[PDB]
């Protein structure tokens, strides 16, 4: 059997690191065979945890570090994904407690760098992947996880993300939070993104959203003053298109799920009324 | 050359114009010379330009390993908008106007959701600027928005293009006006000059008044027994002055003519000398 | 002409072509390890080294002239300017002309003024922070600079890589203490220790009273949390303490101090494995 097996069963951290960093020319192959080999190894949770890196949870890094992705960081991200998607419940409490402190220290770091809200694509998806694989620190707030998911560009990460089971347990909880906060559309996004549609009244959430904005839009109806009229029109349309995109992103046809709002039609109506409203601004 | 393009625009072929423009990124210059020309010949050029930028603009640049630097998908979009401003083509259908209007409202909303317009890529800022510049400015756009867009877009290299809008020309005056009152003066003049509005603005009054205020606040804290307070008020003053000299020089205005009176390079040497003085005298240790 | 008996670096420095030195450095950027041994040398072989590096930084550095499309991925110009500032701190050139000092001083001033108009110094490119810190470290800290500004530059700067060159300052070595005494009074402990270690000033500060006041206020908070109602509030207070420790640990291992030797009598090495074992306990029992 080919070298990757040799690596895994022989438990060589930096060997595997170098190996992947080496095969980066075609990542496809790595997706196919890496998580395979990882199963054929002796206690893979700790292989992957040692295999991770220091500068990753360490107090700040590199130089051109933020918003780039050098092959060190990359190899470690990718290992995390591959380990998620190799499907192993294997880790014993040593590995767990460690990966836990890891994520905690990491979060502290990000919180100092200005909060989790401002964080790198690389950092966010990094801690997401981390915690996702080894479990979520008690300390982590919900809003934190929200921000991680938000920043990580989680969609091209979905398959491997929804394999999580630490994530799968905690995420619904965090979406409920978002739902209670007027963050409707985004909650529908998170839900759809993890394969959690089943656990949220989605049709309800979107419908409520649209309704509230319909009422806001009616609220300012005769303001005279054409500009307030146009402003509230733009706002409403934006909300519509907002739901429109969230849905078609996930391959949901709003002409069906929200059929009965006749969104396409209300959009043409609002835009026509807007051009009308513009002819009534300049001279004639 | 004018034929690939006179076909492309005559024949209203969107994906074609874009692929062309992406192809000829090698020489961008002659691209800038031929395209706005070609664009006058399109049947409904507004429409063609909207079709030309499409969605990947307003939603894009989310590619993972970061460095918001510029791929030639976005590049071509910027290019098409500039050329479309240069074509002096106008009076688009109200259909395209409102579509592009919504596009802008949405793009802005995104920018806000991402931490504000104040922090936005040069590419996002310039893109949204060029969008509104061409197809009009949505109601929801706040003056301070326009101000940051212009600020972040490096408008100097876009200037003559920006200068053709009439959307930015009806609105930009209100913006420089508001910027004088809230005290932005040096930048209000930078904008003024950038759009070729120096006529409609008392530039001398504004720069001058700015320097006045700094000269006085330079005197509040002036003569008393405080090498530190001295050097400090000195640096504030120096810097406001260099702010004026760089701003005028950027527009190839001689500050030693237009702001002569006020001899600046002079006051700057006097002040940097005074400073070195205090730097030798502050020793005491 | 046996004038070719000198080096190209040497010629470039002696002849004082800012532009030429920049182009040269930009071009040899492939190998920076060589430039680090060669340039600080050739630098003292110039008529006026400070005016030359100031000429070399260029308008484009401080002014906030950044290539439109490009990311800070280094239009190599910026890489070069940071490298020149660095190599000139490394060249042990003192005695600069006061014209150049107050010019550079003004540059550092307008740089800051700009950083502030951009959302504050606190948010800064790693590039900007390193650049300004190097600037000030070579030509002196201006009046207007507050200690806070300085802290953020030092922190945001990734100093540990730049520390050898950073340690030659004396504009820095003179101010750093005032800044650290500031940070200690601010409850900044592990990080103020981190600064004092990076600037060579470990000896001039109560490292022990610091790392201690910290680890003890953090045991005192965590004893208050050994009761009161939850296995979750327990794992919380517990990861809290465990982090604070692991941070003192990583801080000293960074600077090649032994966590034990400096703090031993704590046995934070034992305490770590004790609280890890203890949340593996609270992990099975939840």
């Amino acid at each position: 059997v080919s070298e990757l097996g040799f690596l895994c069963g022989m438990m060589r951290s930096r060997g595997l690191r170098k190996y992947i960093i080496s095969h980066l020319s075609d990542v496809a192959k790595l997706r196919e065979e890496v998580p395979a080999a990882l199963k054929g190894a002796p206690k893979p949770a700790k292989l992957v945890l040692e295999c991770i890196g220091r500068f990753f949870l360490q107090g700040s890094k590199a130089f051109g570090k933020a918003t780039h992705m050098v092959p060190s960081r990359q190899a470690s991200l990718l290992i995390l994904e591959f380990f998620l998607l190799s499907d192993c419940t294997e880790m014993e409490p040593s590995v767990k407690e460690e990966a836990d402190l890891a994520a905690v220290t990491w979060r502290k770091r990000l919180i100092n760098e200005g909060g989790v809200s401002n964080a790198s694509d690389i950092d966010a998806r990094g801690l997401l992947l981390l915690v996702a694989s080894f479990g979520i620190p008690a300390l982590f707030r919900n809003e934190d996880l929200r921000n991680l998911i938000r920043l990580s560009c989680p969609k091209e990460i979905s398959d491997a993300l929804r394999r999580s089971r630490f994530l799968l347990a905690r995420v619904p909880d965090v979406i409920q939070g978002m739902i209670k906060n007027q963050m409707n559309v985004e909650a529908v996004d998170f839900a759809y993104t993890f394969g959690l549609e089943e656990k949220f009244p989605i049709w309800k959430i979107l419908t409520s959203f649209l309704r509230e904005h319909k009422e806001e839009w009616k609220r300012t109806r005769e303001e005279d003053s054409p500009i307030r009229l146009k402003k509230a029109n733009e706002n409403y349309l934006s909300a519509m298109k907002s739901v429109t995109r969230c849905l078609e992103d996930h391959r949901v046809d709003p002409s069906k799920l929200l059929s009965g709002w006749h969104i396409d039609e209300k959009i043409i109506q609002l835009e026509k009324e807007m051009a009308d409203l513009d002819k009534k601004m300049e001279g004639k």
